[PDB]
């Protein structure tokens, strides 16, 4: 669970940069927000991690989803970039499955985030 992910669907973004999760857990995206960048890096440390978030392994081949309680939001990370049909039906389910049922938001993979302007 180390090194280049990709954040591939959500239950706002408008594209969104890889994903380098170092090992307590250590995350960093850079997301596109209504022309913006948001440059992101939590920390999570164990305790289903601290917001709250649980990672589990998702059933497919290269895939995991999170669930995070702090709104509640899943997400479903990808080892390589491409669309996964059967990744994201199973992300749809479990996100039913959880209580959570607002549109299955397919990501924009940018490989940098540059601001509206500047
Ligand atoms: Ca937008």
């Amino acid at each position: 669970v180390s090194g280049k992910w990709y954040l591939k669907a959500m239950t706002k973004p408008d594209s969104v940069t890889p994903m380098i999760l170092k090992a307590n857990l250590e995350a960093k995206i850079t997301m596109l927000t209504n022309g913006q960048c948001q440059n992101i890096t939590v920390v999570l440390h164990k305790t289903k991690y601290t917001r709250v978030v649980f990672i589990q392994p998702s059933p497919v081949r290269d895939h995991y989803i999170l669930y995070c309680e702090g709104i509640r939001m899943a997400k479903l990370l990808g080892r390589d970039p491409e669309q996964s049909q059967e990744a994201l039906e199973d992300f749809r389910e479990f996100s039913r499955a959880k209580g959570l049922n607002q549109e299955i938001l397919e990501l924009a993979q940018s490989e940098t985030c540059s601001p509206g302007g500047q």
